[PDB]
């Protein structure tokens, strides 16, 4: 097991053996590898096309070094809304708010998230900007969860031995394998998700990796590119149930959703962000609440996936209703006030 | 032109654009490149495929960065005989010896080496014997007109590639840098013998000298060695006014016994220092057989330097050629005229 024997296989386009994925990552995070070598390695295994195995292995060796969180404190249904970004669209926050709706709607969320890499602002600039803490530890964020119904894992807390991977990553500001790893890495390990994928041809691998562990995940790539399910036209899902993948193209039209420009679902800096939560989960129609339901019932689809009694259409419809409801009863909107509210009371 | 530009297409499959190679290199050599960045760029590189231009654009870069050799200080006809490395086969430095042979028969060689990655390179070999590999270029230049031979050390002429030496010693996997050593002789030499290990990137050194419309014989051995092989034919790519043929070779044409891989290893500096004193002291077998031949190579090469010359009566040239430098002690006794000069 060496660095020269792994690249080389790599760059000869071999798939790896049995634990040299796992390997090279554990490496990367007990500092032993280099920052030339862990580029070496991101970029030779995205030219060669990563296995399922092979990226299963990375972020299991990434799980396997993650704060965990304590024992008993996450729901069997806990679900996350996370994407892979790097999908060029400056977008609203859809993961975010969809999360909130569905821990509204009273489904278990324990979202994965950072700050943003290629937008204006991330997932967690938006939570932040909006006054809700994105800095707690382990114990503080099983309390979220227990209190509130949504708990908000900051990745760079959580992964603190993956940081000279991630400052890799950004040095070289190509998207590689590593993309992959934050939704795949959610410290909290919750078996359902809806996964966004900004990469067309890294999206099956992605639902390989969650089939292997038997998540009940939609992993999901929007048509026009985006990380999310969109509304501007159809998306490209990955169903993963049971510990296999089907992929299926799903079309809003089909639930009576108009067609939208990418350029209404724009985004901004953390204040306008913020401020455009505010908006959907005070009851604003258009094109972002649109968007933001139609996420928010797939995460409840992935949810009902747990059961395998689940149905397809009958699922969308109940994910779409709930969804729906948990913005019009005002229950999302409280939601949020009570996230805040739970973290300024310490 | 931008690293997430280039990159991304590298990764996407695609040839660069005119110029991005020689921006992305120029990058490489003027500490402006993070290690990641190198190390991605090499990677994405070899596994896309690098085409002639964009070889030609990274070994340009590092020519317009090298420390030349004085004006007016190395004849037209220079040649050079050396190979990319990367054999994984241990052997004797058989273009370390035909080099002083191809000198010894009076044709001017200039090299261009490092020490080796494992046991002994062509500057280690060199060092053995008593050769100053490390001369400053009118020190190589003298050595040039006063011996007939010249060695200019990587460190030493290309030291704005340290930031790239760093990196492939990181990575230790043959990336498409393995390919410039032979393009970038500082003294730029307009003839060589070429040896390549990579079957798949000889054509594209190939390409590369083509352009530059020099007189060079890429080889490679249908054995998988970076000379031309005895152990079996060997596919040559004969490069001369701008154009490439690719031709099958047999030294049995010519008269040469078959050998094995096996009785041409040698690793330590003193082992392949010893090796080459024994072929220049008259020793026969196998060693000198291949050391005579690739000299050959290297006369025909620079032979290849005027229009008009024929392939068979050019090699029989050049085998007596190298075959009589070594038996009248001249290679020898060049040599050791070497090792005195830098003193
Ligand atoms: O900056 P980018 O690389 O283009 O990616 C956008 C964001 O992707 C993640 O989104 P997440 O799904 O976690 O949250 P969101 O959709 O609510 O922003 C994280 O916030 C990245 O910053
Ligand atoms: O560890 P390696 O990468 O295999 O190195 C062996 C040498 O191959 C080249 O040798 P050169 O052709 O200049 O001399 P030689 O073939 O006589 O050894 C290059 O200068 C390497 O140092
Ligand atoms: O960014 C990623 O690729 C990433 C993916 C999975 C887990 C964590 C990640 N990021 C970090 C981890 C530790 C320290 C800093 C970071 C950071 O984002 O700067
Ligand atoms: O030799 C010099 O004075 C010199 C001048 C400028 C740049 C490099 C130089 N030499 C080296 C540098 C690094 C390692 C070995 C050497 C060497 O000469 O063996
Ligand atoms: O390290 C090498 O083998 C090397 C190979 C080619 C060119 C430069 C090289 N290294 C250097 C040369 C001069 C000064 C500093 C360095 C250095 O390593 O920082
Ligand atoms: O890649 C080779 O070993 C090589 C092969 C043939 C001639 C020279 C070579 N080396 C170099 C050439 C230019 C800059 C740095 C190097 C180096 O090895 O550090
Ligand atoms: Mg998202
Ligand atoms: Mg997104
Ligand atoms: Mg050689």
């Amino acid at each position: 097991p060496s660095w020269p024997q792994i690249l080389g296989r790599l760059t000869d386009n071999r798939d790896l053996a049995r634990g040299q994925a796992a390997w090279a990552m554990d490496q990367i995070m007990t500092g032993n590898a280099r920052p030339a070598q862990i580029a070496a390695f991101a970029v030779a295994m995205t030219m060669k096309a990563p296995t399922a195995d092979e990226v299963g292995e990375l972020a299991g060796v990434m799980l396997s070094h993650a704060h965990p969180l304590p024992a008993d404190t996450v729901p069997d249904d806990a679900v996350d809304v996370v994407g892979t970004g790097g999908d060029g669209v400056n977008t609203v926050n859809l993961s975010t708010m969809a999360a909130i709706v569905v821990a509204a709607a009273g489904v278990p969320v324990v979202k994965h998230g950072n700050r943003a890499a290629s937008s204006l602002s991330g997932g967690a600039d938006t939570l932040e900007a909006l006054g809700v803490r994105i800095d707690l530890g382990p114990d503080l964020v099983a309390r979220s969860l227990a209190e509130v119904g949504i708990g908000f894992c900051f990745a760079p807390r959580f992964h603190p031995s993956y940081r000279h991977a991630a400052a890799v990553r950004r040095e070289i500001g190509v998207p590689t394998v590593f993309n992959l790893l934050g939704p795949l890495t959610n410290p909290a390990r919750p078996r359902a998700g809806l996964i966004g994928c900004a990469f067309a041809d890294l999206a099956e691998v992605m639902a390989g990796v969650f089939a292997a562990r038997r998540s009940s995940v939609l992993v999901v790539h929007g048509d026009d590119g985006l990380d999310e399910l969109t509304t501007t036209t159809t998306s490209t899902i990955w169903r993963v149930a049971a510990g296999s993948v089907d992929k299926l193209t799903f079309d809003p039209a089909g639930f009576g959703f108009a067609r939208a420009q990418l350029d209404q679902l724009a985004g901004g800096d953390a204040q306008a962000n913020a401020a455009a939560v505010r908006a959907v989960l005070g009851g604003a129609r258009g094109p972002v609440r649109d968007a933001v339901v139609l996420n928010a019932a797939g995460a409840i689809v992935a949810h009902a996936g747990l059961s395998s009694r689940a149905e397809w259409l009958p699922a969308w419809e109940e994910g779409l209703r709930r969804a729906s409801a948990a913005i019009d009863t005002g229950a999302a909107e409280q939601l949020l006030a009570r996230w805040v509210r739970f973290g300024r009371q310490i």
